[PDB]
């Protein structure tokens, strides 16, 4: 009946078929593909076994559809997924170049997702939620903090525990406003998540250390950093300790700190120790960047096992 | 003598294969340059007879295929404004045998209204053209008004083609929004099915006396397979229509119209026009996608002539 749920935005991604396809020019592409670092994220925790839910919403169209089907057939609860008939679903384009950069053509703010508000949010959909999950990357409005606001609100209210990945783009710090809900957030959040290059994000210091370690006294139980090629790191007030990253063949970064989070999460909620927990945290993502799409990487948790024992 | 439209801009995205879903992982074709207005623009230009735009389009690439075909096509592109926190709009379409997604409303081409209809960039418009399906927003209604009031008060002419989604119909404000069109319009263009949408009679025949009658100075009816007329207080007479391979008729209206406005701009007498047109219309139809199948003179003239 304990349910790990996460809210935000939930989109389909079209790639481009070839490295250096232009967006500007007639072409061949691949997709829909279901996406949305909040999915990506929920997909991973379901596909551990641990039963989960999110709260999204999607347009009345096939690009929602398949969304709502992939996470549903996945073992997802997916009844907090409004529909909105009078938006479309979130879209986002994307190209390679041979440099390894990605380009992206999005619809997240003015489509269905930048719809979500507070209303969206039941709290009978959030009963049993001992665990909820907040994705930096989806607060760019008023309305979205609102809603993620109100949920931490009944989450926190039964008693349950906040995780936070600040995967947000650097431009929203220059807003007040989304710079001051993402403090907010941070002054609730028990479990802190970030990635190497967002480590001093929220923090007015300038080191790793002093950030990391100005966390833990804000209140943050658990501190966790996802570097890159390079690794991860568990820190709480009681230990400290760092794995090193396996060496794999990347193809697609799009979503392996959204499965890392994932397998974090559910495997914590497993039982796993903060040691076991880090390194299949690790394993996860660096299996999930071996393969093209957003949510095609994800792994069940003997895959996981097996990765890191033939390593 | 230059010849203007307005409306939305957009890319068109194309499953490869027929009866290819929009919930399933597929192949897609695309972005082709899409939207009515640029399609019956492009088709202008393609003929010989300056013309120009105004819409509102994203600052990607979706953006710049649609900007550049029609700038290297010859069209004015300085009516053209692009929104930086706005995505250009598209719609990704797959067939049957027809079914679209479409992002228009809540995208940059939506976002036109009064303030990018600059009265400078239509100084020396003599004809303005306005496609119905552009009606789907107050702020869209605002931008055509203002510019088709500057137009008409220039003494510049008015075409008005209602190629609507029916749905707008049930809505007043677009309701009487398509009818402040009509009554300024000198040139009216529908669809035979969408003859008797704007008139209070119950039969074509009624409908088009009634409009010849309201002010309207000619109104050309495109039949498809049945060929078009053409109706004036002068004259009436018909053509039929050519019989060819369909493959995709997203555009022909657009191309249609774009020929027939093309070559009254050039000279042409209503028989000659209507004749190029529903040839112009009949190129467009055989080839797949929105803009892919507008023609130059001497194809739809070697088109006409193998008749």
């Amino acid at each position: 009946l304990s349910k790990v749920f996460t809210i935000g935005e939930i989109l389909v991604e079209i790639m481009a078929s070839k490295i250096g396809q232009p967006f500007d020019q007639p072409g061949i592409w691949n997709g829909p593909y279901p996406s949305g670092a909040p999915a990506i994220f929920i997909d991973q925790v379901t596909r551990l076994g641990v039963p989960c839910g999110i709260i999204s919403c999607v347009g009345n169209d096939g690009f929602g559809d398949i969304n709502i089907h992939r996470l549903a057939a996945d073992g997802v609860d997916i009844r907090g997924i409004s529909v909105l008939p009078l938006e479309a679903t979130g879209s986002a384009f994307v190209t390679y170049h041979n440099s390894g950069d990605r380009d992206f053509i999005f619809n997240i703010k003015n489509a269905a997702c930048g719809k979500l508000s507070a209303q969206h949010v039941d709290e009978n959909i959030l009963k049993d939620c001992t665990h909820f999950h907040i994705m930096g990357s989806s607060l760019f409005s008023f309305h979205m903090v609102d809603a993620v606001k109100k949920a931490v609100t009944i989450v926190k209210a039964n008693g349950g525990v906040i995780s936070f990945d600040p995967n947000i783009r650097k431009e929203m710090l220059d807003i007040p406003e989304m710079r001051d809900a993402l403090h907010f957030v941070l002054e609730l959040t028990d479990i802190y998540m970030p990635s190497e290059g967002e480590v001093l994000l929220l923090s007015p210091h300038s080191t790793p250390e002093r950030a990391i370690a100005g966390f833990l006294e804000e209140g943050v139980k658990e501190v966790i950093v996802k570097r890159g090629n390079q690794g991860a790191s568990y820190y709480s007030a009681n230990e400290q300790f760092h794995v090193e990253s396996y060496p794999v063949e990347e193809v697609d970064p799009t979503g392996a700190g959204d499965c890392f989070g994932g397998a974090w999460i559910a495997c914590r909620q497993l039982g796993f120790d903060a040691h076991r927990a880090l390194q299949y945290a690790n394993a996860c993502g660096a299996l999930a960047v071996t393969r093209r799409g957003p949510m095609e990487g994800t792994s069940r948790l003997m895959e996981i096992e097996t990765f890191i024992q033939r390593h």
